[PDB]
């Protein structure tokens, strides 16, 4: 429908993909559609394998996404909006298990889903002029989209209490001094500054061993989860599957050769 | 008394303030003082138009100096265990209360002190409020949740550190580990962290008070498990919030561009 | 063996046993024998009744622990890659779960498995200069010595992921500024200021409580990896066990005839 | 034809039924009957009439083999992890469809085939059925969720021993371990586990459509987390049947001495 | 008033603590006042010291306890409801945590509450005749005493669900066919058959030394309910507590000198 | 010397069986006995060969009785935790043996003795065997595991009760409440156990080295964690068994009609 779209850069991008949500009409909002193509778009890139950082970024300048449709909202029954609201913590959730790392480039506006995708991903970057925030309890209800769980463990508790109980909005230099962010960037002329970092960030992903890359990725992700203990023992399963592989060979010869490895993710 | 709880009016309705006035002891936690406390926090659970409470001190220079040393003295070995136990209990109430939660640190908060302020939400405290768990030095720990909620707060490493040397900071360090939300200068009245509270929790009061209660929740006990059944408590307190007359009156109160009129319901 | 030295101080720094690293020819490396010796130098203290306090730092200035010796690694067939690299996850691991406060002094290179051996004690003190890293992706492996599960612990998640997704190596400062380390400094012309600060440090752990410090260690490093109900309550049985010890009862008394107490831990 | 979806009608209103139909190949989990059996369960997650799920087989003697060999044979290691992962996906949401599920095991039931059975709620298999996950005998371990599940079900020492030894059971010894809640002499037919499955179908039927879906999530969350947090879900859980019409329903059917007719709401 | 009584066996039973509920009238519901005088007694034991076992079981004859009282629910707002709820299943968790041992004497109906209520006791007991379940699906609500958390840890999950979605009421047999109970017994013509034999299993309890005992319960309790490893630690703390006591040397002592423990404890 | 590690061979061959000799103390936990077991059982983690372990008692009537009285009533309190905690962490060791453990109780089993066995896979007992923890009744509590794994074994009751009376009980009882999978009558050689215990080792050595070693892993790990994660953590086990050479063995031996060979790798 457009209102998403999914390139597959090249050339020395090769190997990063952006999903890049297009819908002004909407503030980049999360519409029953929108959800779909999205959900539809992050399944396929679970399986593709040719793939090595995926950034989530807008194609409309000064928005990345409001959130849910304030609209369409007021017009679902009251055993409607539960369902809706799951599906989009779900597609969210989805993104936060993509199998290689990811990205959000904050350039504009980023409220509820808007905030909680980009919490679902690995990294955030964002213009000092980009405003985010979790503002749900000012409407009397709360973040559905996973920002009760991802944000109190991105900012810490504390932090993350006082932004969801104060529904404030912060923006790209006061979400970094919080830790919302890693980096923060100048806005430009084109305002894409984020998006520019991102794919910077981005490159300095792809010379790296595409499988050991998404298990270290699962080591972290779900070791985080639980135990300490038993956080080790996923650590060496997840190293183990990185044993028998080619790249971990090419890799060793690389440096005997005084070379760029060339990994296959084999 | 020695604990003294008010329903602020006006622009502050809305917020209880639990003060602590044993400037006898310190506003050391005595027998008596956990027995107050405690009604005080089981009566505040079943309050309905509370939306914020404060913990502070009514004595200046002094938050609480943790529990009465001169009480422990006369404790018998079989009697301190259930008495360390019962401040932890009546803490982590506090910490499970159901409206957001402010510590209003312009003292000393030792032990006790401090865990009472890491069991709120939020902690603000003036730059030469000295705070700290001490009691390696004592040859024992920190009984009242510090162990727990300490770590959790600033990280293992600055949290074992702090614990294993015993050592107070100030309001200035203690914003430098994240130890409180804000820090500022002590006014002359002696009660800035206060004064600062009050203008936090007002920022609170416009919210729909259900959406409050179990956005902490959800919070509190998501953190606690993995991130998927997080998520899994965070879409049953959503649920909570959708059948309520306010989650209504506030897509109403946008629709009419004004102010919502949240009633908890 | 000079590999690894054991250096119990004594009056004024008794309580203090120091562990340095000497395989200078071989960047101090985590060798087969290294870890062995390691090992057994970690089990030894690991009941040692008058320690108080461990540091562990490097006699070979500039270098801290290169990690794992990617030379004997060279001499390995796939089949035992797994087992040596879980050898060295149980040591740190081991080290971990040392009974006293545990200080890494950081004077120089901190890579792989040397990183992660200083994230596994308490209190991390490094010079501006230092290096630290977790480089494997560079290699197409992962962290294998505990680094999926102490680093996002340690710095966060988001932070920690790009640190090993990237492959990027930090000084003290940085390490500093991601909150890597807890203190750092200049380094002196004795290329040894982490350890003389660690020493420092380690010297405020001295005058407290023998039991008291261990259970307060347990507790801690315990209640942070299950629910914090359960925390509470393993707090609990840790606070009992200094309940019935002599010290407490010299700790009230000292604070009544208002003197220094004297802990003989127990 | 493949996969049936029926929505039986009369006193079995409410009951859908999935049936695997291809004794084409013992009923194997094809990169076919996966696409289809997963496009049918999330199509059952919206289902808003269902108030109970049955899974069985239309081919007298056999359930479900597990993963098809034949094809697992075509596809190199790159593509195995993958597709054993999508079973494991797939049978992982039919173990959180929101209403009652039974598998009604008449014939044998093989790795996949068993484990989509330990994804049910229930499970029901006629004495003369053999059901097992042989996977070690091959070399690998059971990758539809199996390795979880089975200790889960019947015990950590007992699952071991049955996955150690890749030994197959029968309906009586299934039932006598644990693995199924009702056993019975097969039929003529051979559906006789399936008749079962139905009368205890009809048996929830007549509870009410929400408080049997929360009570669904608080059992299978609550289940995988400390009981502290289990007792906050169940609250949550309870939360969301106050504020229905079928709550009061209950109440007033009951005041009036007669049963109750919920509507969900 | 005397809608419950606390009753301190001694002679031979020295040591066992009866609580019985006497509410004939209401058939043992739960209702404001009793759920009072209930938390009030649970909270006073609950700091008792020479308590070794507590049982629980009612006065009046073919009735346990009925659950919630369906009087005062119909009386009750909905923003009421679920805090008298929340209200049962705390104090019945306050029961599942009490300091020693806990019998429950089913010797008639127990539903709901009563239910679950002993299953907040560490054991059951059971007349034949006796009847038990959870009944709360056919009222369109949810166990909400605990019942969806403790019934499937005592029984099992596919078990559990399968009684609270049919809402099934099983006997006494039956129920320790299931698991549910642990002794079953044929009743007697005073009523007191499961209370006679729940009396003389408490008398098992006595001999043993009171502290083990405590922290043994908090051993159990506690480690069930994280991993494994977290749970050794427990272990490891609980017994700690037991070393120090006088008890512990009673044992050692009174099995040299080969005759009964005499404890008293410390 | 009091401890025979001994690798059988022919028929048995990849068996492996600890053998505890030390009548002239009842088996009891020593500080030597440990420590041999502690070396025993840290060498056999590396054993490349080995495919099933058995720790069986060469002393007829006695398995284990724990830990010895005597020694501890030399012990000042100070080295009692230390020692019980190397009895723990031992067991514990034993617990996560890579290859499957079965525990042959031809005796006595108390204390340490049983929590030795419920840190074996799968325990095979006599119904004259006697086993219980009777920890309570010497004013302790079990040390070696026991509050943790019987509770996981058995249920938290049966658990509970066991603990609390600190009874004893036989083969026979120890069936009925699960502590065992496997019972027998004891024979006039008095190693009837250890005879089923080898019969049942020899229904492993068949099965995939590498998929039994992974799958003891997803089992022991799963049971611990969230069922999600626990999902996870078989993913990941079953990455390790896909790129061996012994998995595309099983699907030649079985397109062959012929036994597997396998061989690990």
């Amino acid at each position: 429908e457009d209102e998403l779209r999914v390139r597959h850069l090249e050339e020395e991008n090769r190997g990063i993909v952006v999903l890049g949500i297009n819908r002004a009409y909407g503030k980049n909002s999360l519409s029953k559609n929108l959800i779909k193509m999205l959900s539809k778009a992050v399944d396929a890139l679970k399986s593709d394998k040719k793939v090595r950082t995926i950034i989530i970024r807008s194609e409309v300048p000064g928005i990345f996404c409001a959130g849910a449709d304030l609209k369409e909202r007021a017009k679902m029954s009251s055993s409607e909006v539960g369902p809706f609201v799951s599906k989009i913590r779900a597609v969210i959730n989805d993104i936060a298990n993509l199998p290689v790392p990811t990205i959000a480039a904050i350039d504009g506006l980023a409220l509820g889903g808007g905030l909680e995708l980009a919490l679902a991903c690995d990294i955030r970057v964002a213009a000092s002029s980009a405003k985010m925030g979790l503002v749900e309890t000012k409407l009397a209800i709360i973040p559905g989209g996973g920002g009760t769980q991802r944000l109190p463990r991105a900012i810490g508790m504390s932090l993350a209490k006082e932004l969801i109980f104060s529904a404030r909005v912060l923006d790209g230099k006061e979400a970094k001094a919080v830790g919302l962010i890693s980096h923060v960037l100048e806005q430009n002329q084109e305002g894409d500054a984020a998006y520019r970092k991102a794919l910077d960030l981005a490159r300095e992903f792809l010379p790296q061993g595409p499988v050991a890359m998404r298990v270290a990725k699962l080591a972290i992700n779900q070791g985080m989860e639980v135990d300490l203990v038993t956080g080790l023992a996923i650590e060496e399963a997840c190293y183990a599957q990185t044993i028998p592989t080619k790249d971990r060979l090419e890799g060793l010869l690389a440096f005997k050769e005084k070379r760029p490895p060339r990994y296959k993710g084999e």
